[PDB]
């Protein structure tokens, strides 16, 4: 967790959310009040939990972690509930899979902080916010929605990692780690780590762009970033589906993947990066897609 940034200032990129999240946690620690609820939304490794401990830290209270999918009994909310303590934070991952009972149990102690429980703040992560239910969504004064980095702030993010883990990087090198990280912190985290291993066996003096192209050859990334199973999208649908449209329920079983997982973690960039779309018909891949893949464009 040596990566994981400790407060607001250290946490680049999301300046929207950052100013919100500031403007909100400033103001509640200064009347000494409890922080209103917080829904944190988007895709995976885009520092969701990050902002949630940060959240904490910031109010010097204690946070509480848990996963939407373990609550399974009431007894096991009621028990965190019962064990908050004034202005501590309730931090559920994947919040958006709470069953209907510990759901109308967590609403409950919203409404009136009764189900006695100790006034707290929620802090919900979910990859789309529209996966919440109506009534527990129109509970959060706070939504934060975060979309991808941009190439700037996640090279940031790469030097910063690169300097932690005591390895020099040249700029070309991060910015070409960067343009492969899918607008995500965490793979391009991830991408640094592996390239290091890359300089520590050929040993070098610093990252350079021939380290990169190395360690992307052996990690099979493209120059889009994309990865194995990434492509293995584009040409389920260019090849079986003759390019769309079809359906994600079609499309996951033809993968061998959950949906959920489908369009909720690969997907999302995808879509972003124009080589995906969606239609009422279902999911169609763009002439980008075929021009990278190097496939003739029917
Ligand atoms: N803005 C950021 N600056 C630096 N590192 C970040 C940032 N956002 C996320 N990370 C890093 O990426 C990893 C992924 O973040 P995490 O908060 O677990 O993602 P999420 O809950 O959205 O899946 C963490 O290692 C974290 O420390």
């Amino acid at each position: 967790q040596f990566l994981r940034p400790k407060s607001l200032d250290e946490f680049i990129g999301q300046e929207n959310v950052k100013k919100k999240l500031s403007l909100a946690l400033e103001a509640a620690k200064m009347r000494g009040e409890v922080l209103d609820h917080v829904l944190l939304a988007g895709p995976p490794g885009l520092g969701k939990t990050t902002l949630a401990h940060i959240i904490a830290s910031e109010l010097q209270t204690n946070i509480h972690v848990t996963s939407g999918p373990v609550l399974v009994k009431q007894g096991d909310m009621a028990a965190i509930l019962t064990s908050l303590e004034r202005g501590d934070v309730l931090f559920i991952d994947e919040i958006h899979r709470l069953n209907k009972a510990v759901e109308e149990l967590l609403y409950s102690a919203i409404e009136d902080f009764q189900i006695d429980i100790q006034p707290f703040t929620l802090v919900g992560a979910t990859v789309r916010s529209g996966l919440l239910s109506s009534p527990l969504r129109s509970r959060f004064g706070i939504i934060l929605e975060l979309d991808f980095y941009t190439v700037k702030e996640l090279k940031e993010i790469i030097k910063r990692a690169a300097s932690l883990m005591d390895v020099e990087i040249e700029d070309a090198a991060a910015e070409m780690i960067a343009k492969r990280s899918r607008g995500t912190p965490r793979i391009a985290i991830r991408l640094t780590k592996r390239v290091r291993d890359m300089l520590t066996v050929v040993k070098a003096d610093r990252i350079n762009t021939d380290i990169v192209l190395k360690t992307m050859e052996v990690l099979n990334i493209d120059d889009e970033g994309l990865d194995e199973f990434d492509r293995k999208i584009l040409k389920t649908i260019i090849e079986i589906y003759r390019g769309g449209p079809v359906g994600l329920n079609a499309l996951a079983a033809s993968l061998g993947v959950e949906a959920d997982t489908l369009s909720e973690v690969y997907e999302p960039y995808l879509l972003q990066a124009g080589f995906l779309a969606r239609t009422p018909r279902g999911r169609i891949v763009t002439e980008k897609a075929y021009k990278h893949l190097k496939y003739e464009v029917p």
